[PDB]
């Protein structure tokens, strides 16, 4: 069988490795997100259509360099190479916008950064990075700088060295997610701990819930190479293994000779690490590890995933205004896709940020009556579903809804067969 | 403690200290045991049936509702003693009793009635006895039938056939009650409805010193196949004539309901003894502590792990309905069913929630009492003209009724499962209410 | 052979869950290891006489109670002569000798609260017969204990307190009374008067639980077998009974009127001989082994880390027993604690300690009796064969068996640390 | 008692954690490693790492096993090597607290069936004393039987260690590691022949078979490639090699890095400390349990006394397990079990002292004393040998437990003993 299954069902995480199959060829669609970092090599419109075709999700802007002019260009770019797209709406895939702060220097918030998270709720960006996050005061001078149009924007703390790695906890509970930010922090600590800082934070927002990105020098020899070392395959699959949600391109996606190669790597190496996890084990921990909860959405979300897990389904189609309905079935690391149909055209690009949630924007004409509009809207979730490859006639899907219009009500789960 | 630490805060530290939750969230179930406290009281309703046989010393139509209210759920009539007009009489003081609480449709207890074979003897085939007691049972509408030494699965096809047409609803609980059964178990469970360890006959048929295999074994496979299994005989012996059981016989009804057992049953005790009704609430109250008592961390992980996958959309909403009712320590499962099934696929994953049947089917809520942990309601109004909203009535009445029999309260949470068509076998909706 | 893999619920031990394991579980599946949970017969008019007590310790009986609450002090003495008469029968087969512990229950303090008066007496009774355990009846709190281990006196210090858990207050403080105790009786009796009837199964497991966490024995007692005081065979619950105080754990069970006043007391000492043995093969050693490992804290103690070494070596192996030499039989508990599959066969100079032992589940005490080797190493060595030899004669062994042997580099109690895999030839 | 300070650090409170997600979530960078680095180190010998002194920092650094490629040179330029590899590793002959054995490893050049070439580099290999083979291409158990016959009547005694490189390797694996003394992952031209993508697959499946199987199972290529011209390797590179070690590979090797870069010693000293890390990371408490299920019951003694005397270690956190063995064997069957404690190996058989590097956690002592007369005093004598160098080399302390796993009669397969001594 396909998708490491004989490996899936073994008894002990031993056995598993096992019965891992270079044969046993992946079959569910590529669940971590692709963050490519735009630079002078990926700024062309026809450029960032090859890498939207290739796997990238997420779109970075490294405010460290270039100008608000050259970063305005970049966005403007990406922007039209996504709305190329737009026509065939069953296979649009949205692409979001991050800023990647300069940081804060030897100062607390820099003037320069002040200036930065303006120009970002200007130009209407989903996510910013703030780098070198050391404490929860930091991530409140952020989000208050965004002011109150950018309430929305999610801010991913980067970790960069030995007081953000300590003050993780305060750092996380107020952050909407954390980046390793391994450049820095193995400058910034003995570069053989690096290791064990990743695996603990990683294993920390997995607890949490949050969102993780594994960052730098992944497929670093690809800046001028056209393929990668074994040690950055490897790289790329053990943090996928190690359970982050995004993986994360710099110079070989900015500067280097291969941008789109790069992105095809990562693609193909997340897309086999995905199939390689032990879920009977993961899943079994994350559902002990979660606390106990009277949310609504909390007690359908586990109800589905355990669904899902039961009868082999395809996806879970998922209604959300903001994402988090998404992001609570995420958190369970279901084998099912989590397709997330969703009104919010940022909230779409936003939650590229959770693993294994693949966002659709619907466009459709509303339906007079609240429950035909969303029979319809999960309709649309099972037709692009169908068209990307995702289900099947026959294949059976669970669908999680709520019991009113607008966000936080979502308490239904329902098993639906195809077709 | 995180885990649990910001339910504690919201529900408080009383409420983790009942029904043996300090026990329940233990990681290995040696520390399961040790956490076991005598100070921690059974909240959640009983929910392993009692069946009580029904003899000269709970015949009376009074004695009959002071076991109903005892705890009784189903009624065993022993083919073995009396005559059909003998047992005609029982079956209808039974009904006198179980009706004279219908004029109160939220806190009506239906009780089953159960007939228990005389057996082949020494013959190898269906007796002619058994022939004529089967078509009593059906033409007196019984709603279960314990078959007396089944052998092999072409055992229960003779009672089947033996039932005829009209009969087709009856449940058939095959009585193990020798090597051999014990031997082809496989292929009887199979054919049959569920299985009773007939521990009396069993004990003489094998060494004495074995029976406790053979009624490990036989709940051990009924909890897989997810069938009920019903351990009888002696459980409560010495109460025949004295007021108090002994100690051994407190802990054999503790340890079947620690086994998985779906029903418990009385013989001697209430058929002929001096305190039946003693019998049947000593029964309820060890019943309820030794629910309480199960590790459900270690037997739900257990049942997942052994049960195949499946493509049913009902057994596929009963796991997620279990999952989402112990993430919530949710107070009950309201479940929409006309046979039964959806309620019994629920059953077979053992929430601590209490299962809530709402059903129109008086034969169902009746057989019901077979599943751990199903509280059957019947409904009696007249369907509304749009399905959708007599779907909804029904889900209103098991709250209401939830609400009324103490099982809900107000911030409470339940599950509720229905399907999305009308009939049978559509069950595939599971959602989240907050009781208001 | 594929017949040594059918035998003993070995198809159910192998099971990768607790439910396939009860799935698995087999009535034609026959115990082949010795009956390791201990008997506890008491003594009265029923089972007094040396020939009927004979009988008793060939069916199987381990330890006599006799049970102060009846009879005078010159009962008890008469009572304390026929067992040792009876037990001594026995002795000129030095392989096959059973020791037989005895074992005093206290009358307890009535409507006083503490030690009474007339179990001082008792108790230095006790010490002057040479008693190997005192069963303290209504212990209540830790103090109550010291008050037995101080009228003990200073020639006591060597028996054994057993303190009986009958009330409220004791379940509450029983924490604090198994710190200061040897090991508990769970006394059903006055436990389902004191507490509501339906609530003493959870405490028999609760303690029985918190007793094997903490390595020490755990007695299971009062109407396990009432029926057969007047019949000739139990009743469902009782034989069921039986069994799940051994499945729960429990190290020794026990008898009172069925041997102390009953008319079948050989009887019913074969029965629980019976039962135990069915059920302690079905045991699912696979979870309760990784269970006591996990519970179990780190130890510098060269006693306890040899003996989770030797365990772990015997299962290993499959090893028909662990062979241990000791004083006081403290290396036979510790082995005990992490319930082996192996019997372990103790062998001992000291006739307390033989007799004592019999508290520790699947502990089989054998009493050497031979003066000592002038060469340590070589008297060391006799008493493994010896430990062999009984056991190649009563079955526990044969021809290519494997055995763990456990020993110490010093004479004298408290030196075990050396584990070694030994054919049987 | 041992403090509050001992069971911070080598990530202990990790280490005692329920699930493998919570031992993710208490893993600490200031939780500092204590236990020597037990994942041996394979570095490649050529022009950069050739002379003797520049071999004798390697082995400072941290060399274990010196590979020399004959896909490269000649044989008197291996021959050459071998020389000075000698002479750097006796050159601390002198002080018990430096000296440490150094294996000396062939890598063939590769293939119808063994290539003139290989026939001739395995009789090379022969003929100079080596420990070690690492067969190129392995493809199939005939090829291994191929390579056992090359090394003729006086070769017997070398470990032979199939490199899989391939499609057909990977899938004949099980033949092939069961007729092999040990694996190695080939990465570079594995990632040739099989899809890129798919190489961490074929190395996590071949690491957990060997660990199964208890056999050796080197991780090797670009583990630190960077490293051939700069002076630090990328994040990728450390992870990868951190990734091996928790992978469960006994050892991980150093090609171009040390055969032609700029900084042989530089990379040799990275992969020491990345190890060191890597191991007190590891979760023993899963890892010893799954191991314990997935082995069969056994009969021999000497694996159920390596499986008590593991449990024993584990029992006490015993500084080290010491054990006599004279073909390494015993050593090899208590490392099956991933003990956290060091397993010190004594051993009269210098060769056996260079090929339990092959083994994680193996710290083998040569021990050249004469035999007493009395063999009790002997083996007596060799306990304290282990005990003294241990006291040595920081591995133990006056009031530490060790547990000493011995066999009850002279000569090589009688291991049935383990004892837990006290250290005075
Ligand atoms: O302290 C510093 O000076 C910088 C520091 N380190 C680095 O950025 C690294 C070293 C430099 C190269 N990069 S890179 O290749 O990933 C990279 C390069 C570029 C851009 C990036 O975003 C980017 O990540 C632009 O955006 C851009 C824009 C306009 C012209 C050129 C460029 C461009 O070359 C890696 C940091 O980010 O804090
Ligand atoms: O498929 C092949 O072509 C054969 C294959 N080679 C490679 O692919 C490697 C990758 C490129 C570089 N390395 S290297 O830097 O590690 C390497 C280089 C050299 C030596 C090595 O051992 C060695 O591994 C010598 O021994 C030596 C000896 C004398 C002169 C020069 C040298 C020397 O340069 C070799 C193999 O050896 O398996
Ligand atoms: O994930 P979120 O943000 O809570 O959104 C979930 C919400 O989406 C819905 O399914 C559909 O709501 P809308 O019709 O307003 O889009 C609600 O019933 C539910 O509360
Ligand atoms: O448990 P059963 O026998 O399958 O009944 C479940 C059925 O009950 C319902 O919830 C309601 O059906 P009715 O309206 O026919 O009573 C169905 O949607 C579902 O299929
Ligand atoms: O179990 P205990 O009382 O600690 O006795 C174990 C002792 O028995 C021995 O094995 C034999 O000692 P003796 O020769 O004194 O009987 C000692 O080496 C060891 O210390
Ligand atoms: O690991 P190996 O090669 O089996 O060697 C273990 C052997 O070493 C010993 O401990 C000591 O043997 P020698 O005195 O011959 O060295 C033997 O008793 C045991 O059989
Ligand atoms: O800023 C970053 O991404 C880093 O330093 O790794
Ligand atoms: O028939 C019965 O119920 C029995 O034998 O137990
Ligand atoms: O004293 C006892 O043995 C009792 O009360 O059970
Ligand atoms: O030969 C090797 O070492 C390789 O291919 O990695
Ligand atoms: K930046
Ligand atoms: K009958
Ligand atoms: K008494
Ligand atoms: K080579
Ligand atoms: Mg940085
Ligand atoms: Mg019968
Ligand atoms: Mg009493
Ligand atoms: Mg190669």
């Amino acid at each position: 069988q396909q998708q490491q299954l004989p490996a899936a069902m073994a008894d002990t995480f031993l056995e598993h490795l096992c019965l891992l199959d270079i044969d046993s060829e992946p079959v569910a669609a590529r669940s971590t997100s692709i963050i490519a970092t735009i630079g002078p090599a990926s700024r062309s419109v026809e450029r960032l259509k090859e890498m939207i075709k290739a796997g990238m999700n997420i779109a970075r802007l490294n405010f460290s360099h270039g100008s608000h002019e050259y970063h305005a260009e970049s966005i403007a770019n990406v922007r039209e190479a996504v709305e190329s797209f737009a026509g065939s709406p069953l296979s649009y895939r949205p692409v979001a916008i991050a800023l990647d702060t300069k940081g804060p220097g030897s100062g607390g918030l820099s003037e320069q950064d002040v200036r930065d998270l303006r120009f970002g709720v200007e130009h209407g960006v989903d996510i910013v990075f703030a780098s070198f996050v050391r404490k929860a005061s930091d991530v409140a001078a952020v989000r208050a700088a965004l002011g109150p149009e950018g309430h929305g924007i999610k801010i991913i703390s980067k970790i960069e060295n030995h007081e953000g790695v300590k003050r993780f906890d305060e750092i996380l509970e107020v952050s909407d997610g954390i980046m390793v930010a391994r450049g820095d922090l193995g400058i910034e600590i003995p570069a053989e701990k690096v290791f064990l800082a990743q695996k603990m934070m990683i294993g920390r927002c997995n607890l949490a819930g949050k969102p993780v990105v594994c960052a730098t020098q992944m497929l670093e020899s690809m800046i001028t190479k056209p393929r990668p070392t074994r040690a950055e395959t490897s790289d790329v699959a053990n943090a996928v293994l190690d359970g982050a949600d995004c993986i994360m391109l710099s110079g070989e996606t900015a500067k280097g000779n291969f941008p789109v190669e790069a992105v095809k790597m990562q693609h193909a190496i997340a897309r086999e690490a995905e199939a390689a996890v032990y879920h009977r084990q993961l899943f079994e921990e994350l559902r002990r590890a979660a606390p106990l909860s009277r949310d609504p959405t909390e007690v359908t979300a586990i109800g589905a995933v355990e669904a899902a897990f039961k009868c082999c389904a395809a996806a879970i189609i998922v209604l959300t205004t903001t994402g988090r309905s998404a992001q609570l079935l995420s958190r369970y690391r279901p084998r099912a896709a989590v397709i997330a149909v969703t009104r919010s055209a940022q909230a779409a690009r936003q939650v590229h940020l959770c693993r294994g949630v693949f966002p659709l924007l619907y466009r459709e004409p509303p339906e007079a009556i609240w429950a035909d509009d969303v029979d319809r809207r999960v309709q649309f979730g099972i037709e692009s579903g169908k068209l990307r490859g995702f289900l099947r006639v026959g294949d059976l899907v669970i669908v999680v809804t709520g019991w009113r219009p607008g966000s936080g009500y979502t308490n239904i789960m329902r098993v639906l067969s195809i077709s």
